[PDB]
Parts: C-alpha cells; structure tokens; sequence
C-alpha cells in the first residue's frame, strides 16, 4: 500500500497546491514560487543574502530559485546586484505583489477550509518535515 | 503573514520528506520519485506524471534514465520490479521513523490529501 507514504502523498499534494495557486495568482502575472520569494524580499528588506540561504526559505533548489529570481529580475520586479547577493523590490515588483495578496489570500481561505483547523494542520505538516529533515 | 501559506508549508514538506526518502533508499540505488514510478506502474504522460506528483519534463527524462537502467520498457521488466522490491523494506522504515512524528499519521495524511485535494477542485 503506496498510497499512504508520507513522502509520496506531501508531494502530490503540494504539486496540486502549486498548480491552484498558480491559477488563481494569474491575474498578478505571479507564479507561486514568484510570488513566495517577493513576499519574502518584501518581508527581510534591500538585503544580502545567499542563493542557498533564500532557496532554502522558500522551499525549492538552487538552480530554480536562480532561474526564476532571473525572469523575475528580468521583468523588472527584482533588482539584483552583488553583495552573497544584494537583492531589492522595484516599485514594480511591490504592485505585483500587493495585487497578488488578495488572489493568493483567496485561495488560501478556499484550500485550508477543507481542514478543521488549519494551524493545527500546518504545524503537524511542517513538523512533519522537520521531522524529516533530522532524519 | 505568509509563514501560514499553505503552499509553501507543503511544498517545503514535501521537499524535506523527499530528501529523507532519498537517504532511506540509497541502498537499492533509487531516488524518490523514482520508487515512487515504479511503485505506480506496478499498478498517458500527463497522466502518469499527475499521479507520483511531477511534472512531464520531470517524469519523462526520469522514465528516460530508469528505462535506460534497464527498470521499464510501460513495463517494468524483471529487473524494475525486483529494485521495487529491495526499496520496499526501507521505504518502510523511513515511512515508520518519519510519521512516528504525529499523533494519527492516517489522520494528517487525511488532512494534506483533503489540501492538495481542496486545492485540485480549484
């Protein structure tokens, strides 16, 4: 029974998350991981900081990290210049991001009302994945 | 307050499992994703890709090395089903160690599944 590894179903479901949110985050011209790594440069400011140290924080690799913080640095939602590497919000990229907050804190409410309680459920996965990484 | 992002949350998860899963399995020579291949084979693209939880790019040059390493043909071979096997007892272990983390694992298995479903339905 496969159905039930931990790995397997976490996986599944994040990349159903991933695709929803994409969806709903689309009038804001933001993809999740996008618009993760902006709120998260909206929230530490720019600063320095180290590709590993910022991919790691969003939860993805390097290398995509590398590639999208490069389309998003290239479409003037990003500044990106050296430090480690000092990245900063363009006044583009914080109208991005506000216009996305709403569409992502829609889905957001529509996906975690099929939870009882969502902290509850939140802490119990992300325990789940410390869990993991002490493993 | 996007520390509560359902998104990210799962998506670091998952990230951090993958990982654990990958250690567990280094002894019969697999990754994750590719156990977990295997494992539904033994059970289209899109569709395939869709039901282990990666994209077509992903899930093809994956198909691509395992068939290459003589796993599938989609069939898996005698040699497919025989690494699906030796991965087996580990990714029973590592699904033992990693889910004694929470109370009723069925329950929060329930919960993610009901969250990437929730969100399938959007």
């Amino acid at each position: 029974a496969f159905d039930e590894c931990a790995c397997y179903t976490t996986r599944r479901a994040a990349r159903q998350l991933g695709q929803a949110y994409d969806r709903a985050l689309r009038p804001s011209g933001l993809t999740n991981t996008q618009f993760s790594t902006l709120a998260v440069i909206s929230l530490s400011e720019g600063i320095d900081l180290t590709m590993s140290e910022l991919a790691a924080r969003i939860g993805v690799e390097r290398t995509t990290l590398t590639r999208n913080l490069e389309v998003m640095r290239r479409d003037g939602l990003v500044r990106v210049m050296a430090g480690c590497k000092r990245i900063e919000l363009t006044a583009k990229g914080r109208a991005a991001l506000q216009k996305a907050v709403p569409l992502w804190r829609g889905v957001q409410a529509e996906v975690t009302a099929s939870v009882g309680d969502w902290p509850r459920v939140r802490r119990d996965i992300a325990n789940l994945g410390q869990a993991a990484e002490a493993c």
